[PDB]
């Protein structure tokens, strides 16, 4: 058939601010997610456990702890 799942869709349980004391070199430090913040990944995660997703215009790795997976609501 057609396939897709192009990306999935979580939301930071916490408010994780990387931007204090970043990663060092050879890539790029993490992003910052704030408390109900819908972020979209791509793909598993890494060896440290972080995931590859994007929130506000900004790619880099996210903490694959700190997400949760989100449920299919209904009326």
């Amino acid at each position: 058939g057609s396939s897709g799942s192009s990306g999935k869709i979580m939301i930071a349980a916490l408010d994780y601010d990387p931007g204090d004391g970043q990663m060092g070199g050879q890539g790029k430090g993490r992003l910052a997610l704030r408390a109900g913040d819908v972020v979209m990944v791509y793909g598993p995660m890494d060896d440290q456990g972080f995931y590859y997703g994007e929130l506000g215009g900004h790619r880099g790795l996210v903490p694959a702890h700190l997400l949760d997976h989100m449920s299919l609501h209904g009326h």
